[PDB]
């Protein structure tokens, strides 16, 4: 179950950026984002991923203020995790 405060499938930006929870089922082959092959990435290894914010497989991401995403979601906003 996602927390209450999850980035929810009807959320504007979590629709322009195509967010999804589970990155399986996310367009990452499409978009073919820079900095890994796109099959690798999810939101752990994304440097916008907070990890300091949330609990468990719930995390902070820069990009959606006040909510949570899944570690292993993933958008198009994926960009390798390099500090
Ligand atoms: S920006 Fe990174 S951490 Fe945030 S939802 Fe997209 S892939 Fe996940």
């Amino acid at each position: 179950a996602a927390p209450a405060n999850a980035v929810t499938a009807d959320d504007p930006t979590a629709i322009a950026l195509k967010y999804n929870q589970d990155a399986t089922k996310s367009e990452r082959v499409a978009a073919a984002r820079p900095g890994l092959p796109p099959e690798e990435q999810h939101c752990a290894n994304c440097q916008f991923m907070q990890a300091n914010v949330g609990e468990g497989d719930w995390k902070g991401c820069q990009l959606f203020p006040g909510k949570l995403i899944n570690v292993n979601g993933w958008c198009a906003s994926w960009t390798l995790k390099a500090g």
